């Protein structure tokens, strides 16, 4: 069975752990220690092909470069009520591009917390950024699970197209 | 013995030759003809490993960019234009070597002078956007000179 | 933690499963279903560096085979010292791995298993000569006594580290 290493990145508090555990366990965690960096496996079917997801939920330089080199695709998560988290995204894109020395790393832009009313990042703004990178943009709520499968499955499709 | 081809680039007058000759000879040259482009060797020990530095002191540029393994991008701290040239060097090297991760060090030379026009924070932010180190040097006093070249070698080593 | 994907290949009955379970569990299995192809993880320290071994114990010996050869980073090529045919198979495994990975220098270790049995038909010198012709190490093992088992897998990890 084919296996894909996916890395979830983004600023503190955006929902990386909540998204990861929703995908892996169909479980919503309200309180997850922000210092724990762990990986999880799940077997899924995407477009009729069974594969194993190996998902790194990043927390906090040498160690960072290492998991960027072995990761095959990246979920770049911001929170739609936190403009700083959205303005940080380009730093993640730039680091990944440099560490993997590639202009075409499989990546998906994720706008999390879409269930909340206090939106400060426009959808159009995130769509425009994703379009400048030529990557998909998916809005998620780890709380309701809306868009969660979409974000990870779309990342796998990006890896498959790249190969 | 492993050898490393290093290329010193930067605007006229920033101190490329003075830095190169301080590294190679432990000698400060006050003048040095600005038209002379030459290479120099020196055997050094870095992190317990003996290696040969092959350093090109620049005045096709494409040829030596392709051959060079790491680049010292030098500006002078009292010359704002030389700092504004830095991004042009980075973009050329990136294109010619076709890589987003070329071993590079940003060098702010002439740190002994008082007439500073480029802020340390400004150069630090630029290096940080490139993911490369920033080292302030004085080829006149030799402060930071070994640090700049040795750090560049360490960048090459990590890359491989 | 760095992770290494290692693949154990060789003819039916040479001891691939017995070797893998000795490494992972410190346990000798006298009978293990020859049809089961599975992978196992173990965290080990080699030369002061902690790493995760992810070891595929191959059973059937085309498309899935090509897949795990492309994914595997290093290969234990196992024969049994009382089975000349299994030794004559080795060059076929080497040629397949070379083709599938498109590389003349794939990390590999030649393993001569069952060194505890008396009915040897493959000479140590014969195996050393073959390994020398490939530029890879040769390690004699017994999955029964566990002699050489750590050596075979650790040496393969060292080959991967040197290749990188
Ligand atoms: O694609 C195939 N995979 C197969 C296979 C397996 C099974 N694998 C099961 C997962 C095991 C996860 C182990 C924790 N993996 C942990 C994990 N998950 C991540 C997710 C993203 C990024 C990094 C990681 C890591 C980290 N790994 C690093 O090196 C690292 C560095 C710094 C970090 O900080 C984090 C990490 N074992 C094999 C051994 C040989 C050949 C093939 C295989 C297989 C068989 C087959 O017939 C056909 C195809 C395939
Ligand atoms: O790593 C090893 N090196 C070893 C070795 C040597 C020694 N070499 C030392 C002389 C150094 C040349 C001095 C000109 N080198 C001149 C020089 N220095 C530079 C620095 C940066 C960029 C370019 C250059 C150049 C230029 N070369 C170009 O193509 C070019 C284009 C445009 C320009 O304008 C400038 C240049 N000779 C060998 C022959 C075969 C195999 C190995 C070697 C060795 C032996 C060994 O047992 C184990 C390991 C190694
Ligand atoms: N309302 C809402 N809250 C969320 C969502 N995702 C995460 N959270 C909350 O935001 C906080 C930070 O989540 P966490 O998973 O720890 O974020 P991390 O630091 O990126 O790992 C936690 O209180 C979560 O319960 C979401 O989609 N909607
Ligand atoms: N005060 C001071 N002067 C320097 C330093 N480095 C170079 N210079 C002087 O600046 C001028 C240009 O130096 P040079 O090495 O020829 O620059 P290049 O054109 O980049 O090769 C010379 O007069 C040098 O003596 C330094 O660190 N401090
Ligand atoms: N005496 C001895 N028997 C072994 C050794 N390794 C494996 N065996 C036995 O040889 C048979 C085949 O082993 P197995 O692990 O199933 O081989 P595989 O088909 O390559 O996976 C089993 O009966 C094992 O107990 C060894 O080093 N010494
Ligand atoms: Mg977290
Ligand atoms: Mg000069
Ligand atoms: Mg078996």
């Amino acid at each position: 069975m084919t296996e894909y290493k996916l890395v979830v990145v983004g600023a503190d508090g955006v929902g990386k752990s909540a998204l990861t555990i929703q995908l892996i366990q169909n479980h919503f965690v309200d309180e997850y220690d922000p210092t724990i960096e762990d990986s999880y496996r799940k077997q899924v079917v995407i477009d009729g092909e069974t594969c194993l997801l190996d998902i790194l939920d990043t927390a906090g330089s040498a160690m960072r470069d290492q998991y960027m080199r072995t990761g095959e695709g990246f979920l770049c998560v911001f929170a739609i009520n936190n403009t700083k988290s959205f303005e940080d995204i380009h730093h993640y894109r730039e680091q990944i591009k440099r560490v993997k020395d590639s202009e075409d790393v499989p990546m998906v832009l994720v706008g999390n917390k879409c269930d909340l009313p206090s939106r400060t990042v426009d959808t159009k703004q995130a769509q425009d950024l994703a379009r400048s990178y030529g990557i998909p943009f998916i809005e998620t709520s780890a709380k309701t699970r809306q868009g969660v499968d979409d974000a990870f499955y779309t990342l796998v499709r990006e890896i498959r197209k790249h190969k």
